[PDB]
């Protein structure tokens, strides 16, 4: 039964590793690593650097492709590849990212390796207000789709520069003012929720030459985000000036009401809803276990 | 202001022809000709030409890039090119698919260029009486998409052989025990109505390496699908084994009617909700005037 499909287990994955260098040294992971995250140096070695690889060899090949449109086109610091990272909120796909954004920087030809989340396009709040959308931050159409879809094209167009704005988790809003500048990158990862999603019109999906989809049971989700949530109390909501410090008071059982109604009534239905019916198109899937470790692979040969 | 996209007009695209031969007679084009077609030898040169020459250019590059997936896998006939070619019905897409497959196969490497309709996967009509959908053929929900799916999967996976269903014009049905064997080419063509059409999980438009798109002012279809129903009466449906034959008799005025009729109520609607919100995803979109002559072009760049 043919299939556009192959399943991998960490067994058979890893062995795909080949003479791949280890250029990550542990102070480096961790700095990388994001609150709750199990992540160590045996699992970038086990599937990071595989991945590395493969994301080495398409990115050469790729270009060729765009050689012969131009070759066609009887035409005279190549096409930007372009990386998408989508999943939950609190699957930890941030770090996949951040981490593969590292792993990819220290090929020894040296390549200008940028990394942008979506957050910073979404709407401020003022204007999410306006349109009665709060209550729906993070979900597609609390984004500036057509402002971001703009940016990953303009960077592939192969122009000299684009700016994207920027978002301040600490104030839970966009900064006036801030500005993200990415200079002609060779490769780009963009990282959101529903990066990978498509439409009537074209969207970055389209423009992505690789994809990556962080996966896990929903159950499995929703307790880490519990947890992480539990322990943003003396993190992130402990600073007075968190738009949510008023969480740093929270008792245990209060905390996981709140955070439980949060994953209840946004994060688990965009989820749901938008999110998961993407994995699909991704190019490759990691799959994460309940203690977070990535046990099962399953990449897109076609 | 950056974009995707790149126009050009017949008189810039007919310079991108380069030294490409013309390898097809006039007797040899008026055989893929469709009833009402305006396509001479001058349109092959200027338009389907450079076509041509795209396409040879991208299928070396395009299987470089399934070389580094079996590289990357440690590997030991490639991997068919597949091209979609879709439109509303009456555009001449039909001829278009028939044409750009002449044309292909007189590579002096002498590629295997197989070419398939969907027709052949649309629910046999005692399926779509269950179903209530008579009065929606042509639909999408009017084919068996998985098994359409299977077939290009199959195809693409590097089978050695898989088999499609066959519909006949005549009988305005599937005819039984028929089937179309495809037995491995280097490019397969595939041409439908809704074939570039995006979804929640994967469908052939994720499959195709290159994919074309027949456009025209709907007005003009229009003009064309009545023209050749009233020519219809004096060719197919004179045939008295036509499932049509009744229309044979009809008056230029009751044809008009018929005719509109069935384009208003089953034609139009699947055209302007179904197929031409799928524009914008072609590699290339050929844009017919109301005289049938090809004037600008629309290429994907990104
Ligand atoms: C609906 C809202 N979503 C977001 O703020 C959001 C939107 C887009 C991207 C990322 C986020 C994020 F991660 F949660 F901050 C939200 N989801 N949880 C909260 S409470 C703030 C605590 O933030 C987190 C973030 C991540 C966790 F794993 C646990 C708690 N909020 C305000
Ligand atoms: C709704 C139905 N659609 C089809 O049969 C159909 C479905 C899928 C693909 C192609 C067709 C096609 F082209 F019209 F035969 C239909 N549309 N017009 C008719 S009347 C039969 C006359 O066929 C044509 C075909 C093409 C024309 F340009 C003009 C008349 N019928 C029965």
């Amino acid at each position: 039964e043919p299939s556009p499909y192959v399943e991998f287990d960490r067994r058979q994955w890893r062995a795909l590793r080949m003479s791949t260098p280890l250029a990550l040294t542990e102070e480096e992971l961790v700095g990388l690593r994001g609150l709750g995250e199990q992540i160590d140096l045996l699992e970038v070695e086990e599937v990071y650097l595989p991945l590395a690889r493969l994301i080495h060899l398409q990115v050469a090949a790729r270009q060729r492709l765009f050689a012969a449109t131009a070759e066609f086109l009887g035409e005279p610091r190549p096409v930007p590849f372009i990386i998408g990272v989508a999943g939950s909120v609190a699957v930890g796909k941030s770090t996949t990212a951040r981490v593969l954004q590292a792993l990819l920087a220290r090929w020894d030809h040296h390549p200008r390796v940028d990394l942008v989340t979506t957050d910073g396009f979404l709407y401020p709040n003022a204007e999410l207000q306006r349109r009665n959308l709060m209550h729906r931050k993070g979900f597609p159409e609390s984004y500036n789709r057509r402002a971001l879809m703009r940016f990953v094209t303009s960077v592939k167009s192969g122009s000299d520069y684009a700016c994207a704005p920027v978002y301040s988790h600490l104030h839970y809003d966009i900064i006036p003012g801030a500005e993200q500048v990415v200079r002609h990158p060779d490769i780009l990862i963009l990282e959101g929720l529903n990066v990978l999603q498509t439409g009537p019109t074209l969207m970055v999906s389209d423009l992505f030459d690789f994809s990556l989809y962080v996966d896990a049971r929903i159950e499995d989700i929703e307790q880490w985000y519990v947890s992480r949530f539990l322990a943003m109390r003396t993190t992130a909501f402990a600073d007075p000036e968190s738009h949510f410090h008023h969480y740093a008071a929270f008792s245990d059982s209060q905390a996981v009401v709140a955070a439980r109604e949060i994953w209840r009534t946004i994060n688990r239905p965009n989820l749901v809803e938008n999110i998961l019916p993407t994995r699909p198109r991704a190019t490759l899937v990691l799959r994460k276990d309940a203690d977070h470790s990535i046990n099962r692979l399953r990449l897109r040969k076609l």
